[PDB]
């Protein structure tokens, strides 16, 4: 474990209304810097949440998912990635971010879920406020405060909420599986397309689709028709046709339809592989 006494404030990463993530030094005797992820409004439910969460992270080992480091008394500590979540190092180094490149990050994040299904877990979250990034070439998944571990005798978990990433079946049923994984990654490779751009975002795009006089449920009443009458996010400027084409398969209505990322990986590198070689 850790010794809080040794834990030094440095700078805040991130402050939610859930939970907040601090940068810390570590200096036990120069030390290390770390990530410290610490509960805000903490429940019964929030911290028996929040333990489960522990768990799950400790479980999973892969480059493309942030490194578990332990414990403090409740304190969770994980390794500091200097460059911050891929929504300001986008924003930030967009000129410099060729298409190779957002694939490169789109393979490591299909990857990364390909693996997390490996364990039954499915995700809820997947966004690119959610992923992190170590330098410019490596990428992880880095927060887990939504994923559930799979009932044994089902393949889909009901949860009683970031609905513009949400497939049909999450905004009606309440219901999340590795196919509603799989629509959100579409969601992540439109942003990434967009370089994270505030009124190419998937909320902006919404709203004007659906017309900015609804608040609140109403929204996702007509978000719901919206997608059922298969309104759906534009091709992003300068979006090659084929990964548009792996976009609208993600997004598919037919929860069956949607694609593995077993297989999404697999077409990710090849196009990308294609895009290098010239082909
Ligand atoms: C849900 C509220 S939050 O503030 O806890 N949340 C986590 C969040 C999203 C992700 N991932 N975040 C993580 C970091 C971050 N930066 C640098 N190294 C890191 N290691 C582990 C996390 C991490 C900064 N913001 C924002």
């Amino acid at each position: 474990q850790f010794e809080e006494r040794h834990l030094k404030f440095l700078q805040q990463l991130g402050k939610g209304n859930f939970g907040s993530v601090e940068m810390c030094r570590y200096d036990p005797l120069t030390g290390e810097v770390v990530a410290v992820k610490k509960l805000q409004h903490s429940t019964e439910e929030h911290l028996r949440d929040f333990e489960r969460e522990i768990e799950i992270l400790k479980s999973l080992q892969h480059d493309n998912i942030v490194k578990y480091k332990g414990v403090c008394y409740l304190k969770l500590i994980m390794e500091y990635l200097p460059y911050g979540s891929l929504r300001d190092y986008l924003q930030k180094h967009k000129e410099r971010i060729d298409h190779i490149k957002l694939l490169q990050y789109t393979s490591q994040i299909c990857k990364g879920m390909e693996y997390l299904g490996t364990k039954r877990y499915i995700h809820r979250d997947l966004a690119t406020r959610n992923i992190l990034v170590e330098n410019e070439n490596r990428v992880k998944i880095g927060d887990f405060g939504l994923t559930k571990v799979l009932p044994q005798d089902k393949e889909y978990y009901k949860v009683k909420s970031p609905i513009f990433w949400y497939a049909p079946e999450s905004l009606t049923e309440s219901k999340f599986s590795v196919a509603s994984d799989v629509w959100s990654f579409g969601v992540v490779l439109y942003e990434l397309f967009t370089y994270i751009e505030k009124s190419k975002s998937p909320p902006a795009e919404f709203m004007r689709m659906i017309g900015n006089d609804k608040q609140g449920q109403m929204i996702v009443f007509h978000l719901i028709e919206l997608l059922k009458n298969n309104g759906r996010l534009p091709r992003p400027d300068g979006c090659p046709d084929e990964i548009y084409m792996i976009m609208t398969e993600c997004w598919n209505n037919n929860v069956n339809q949607r694609p593995s990322f077993r297989d999404l990986a697999l077409r990710v590198d090849q196009i990308r592989d294609n895009m290098a070689g010239g082909s």
